[PDB]
Protein backbone atom coordinates (compact mmCIF):
# COMPACT_ATOMS: atom_id res chain seq x y z
CA UNK A 1 0.00 0.00 0.00
CA UNK A 2 2.58 2.60 -1.27
CA UNK A 3 2.94 6.41 -1.15
CA UNK A 4 2.49 6.61 -4.93
CA UNK A 5 -0.66 4.42 -5.09
CA UNK A 6 -2.34 6.71 -2.54
CA UNK A 7 -1.16 9.83 -4.41
CA UNK A 8 -2.53 8.41 -7.65
CA UNK A 9 -5.84 7.44 -5.95
CA UNK A 10 -6.12 11.08 -4.69
CA UNK A 11 -5.55 12.31 -8.23
CA UNK A 12 -8.22 9.98 -9.57
CA UNK A 13 -10.69 11.34 -7.00
CA UNK A 14 -9.58 14.95 -7.71
CA UNK A 15 -10.24 14.53 -11.47
CA UNK A 16 -13.89 13.50 -10.75
CA UNK A 17 -16.50 15.95 -12.18
CA UNK A 18 -18.48 15.77 -8.89
CA UNK A 19 -15.34 16.68 -6.89
CA UNK A 20 -14.37 19.41 -9.39
CA UNK A 21 -17.88 20.90 -9.07
CA UNK A 22 -17.41 21.30 -5.28
CA UNK A 23 -14.94 23.92 -4.13
CA UNK A 24 -14.43 22.50 -0.58
CA UNK A 25 -13.73 18.89 -1.52
CA UNK A 26 -11.68 19.85 -4.62
CA UNK A 27 -9.30 22.08 -2.58
CA UNK A 28 -9.16 19.67 0.34
CA UNK A 29 -8.14 16.77 -1.92
CA UNK A 30 -5.75 19.08 -3.71
CA UNK A 31 -4.08 20.04 -0.43
CA UNK A 32 -3.75 16.56 0.96
CA UNK A 33 -2.27 15.31 -2.39
CA UNK A 34 0.22 18.22 -2.32
CA UNK A 35 1.27 17.43 1.22
CA UNK A 36 1.79 13.78 0.25
CA UNK A 37 3.69 14.62 -2.87
CA UNK A 38 5.86 17.06 -0.92
CA UNK A 39 6.52 15.35 2.46
CA UNK A 40 5.45 11.76 1.76
CA UNK A 41 2.92 9.64 3.74
CA UNK A 42 2.26 9.71 7.42
CA UNK A 43 -0.08 8.40 10.09
CA UNK A 44 -1.40 11.93 10.45
CA UNK A 45 -2.03 12.43 6.73
CA UNK A 46 -3.71 9.02 6.49
CA UNK A 47 -6.03 10.20 9.26
CA UNK A 48 -6.77 13.45 7.48
CA UNK A 49 -7.61 11.84 4.14
CA UNK A 50 -9.68 9.20 5.94
CA UNK A 51 -11.69 11.92 7.74
CA UNK A 52 -12.19 13.88 4.49
CA UNK A 53 -13.33 10.78 2.51
CA UNK A 54 -15.60 9.56 5.33
CA UNK A 55 -17.10 13.06 5.31
CA UNK A 56 -17.58 12.92 1.53
CA UNK A 57 -19.16 9.41 1.63
CA UNK A 58 -21.52 10.14 4.53
CA UNK A 59 -22.49 13.57 3.11
CA UNK A 60 -23.52 11.93 -0.14
CA UNK A 61 -25.36 8.95 1.36
CA UNK A 62 -22.89 6.40 -0.05
CA UNK A 63 -23.55 7.81 -3.53
CA UNK A 64 -19.92 8.43 -4.55
CA UNK A 65 -17.90 7.34 -7.63
CA UNK A 66 -15.81 4.12 -7.41
CA UNK A 67 -12.59 6.15 -7.06
CA UNK A 68 -13.80 7.57 -3.73
CA UNK A 69 -14.38 4.12 -2.39
CA UNK A 70 -11.09 2.98 -3.87
CA UNK A 71 -9.15 5.79 -2.12
CA UNK A 72 -11.15 5.23 1.05
CA UNK A 73 -10.09 1.58 1.00
CA UNK A 74 -6.43 2.37 0.55
CA UNK A 75 -6.11 4.88 3.42
CA UNK A 76 -8.19 2.60 5.68
CA UNK A 77 -5.54 -0.14 5.15
CA UNK A 78 -2.90 2.44 6.37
Amino acid sequence: PSEKEILDALSKVYSEQVIQADDYFRQAIFELASQLEKEGMSSLLATKIDSLINQYILTHQFDAPKSIFDLSRLVKTK
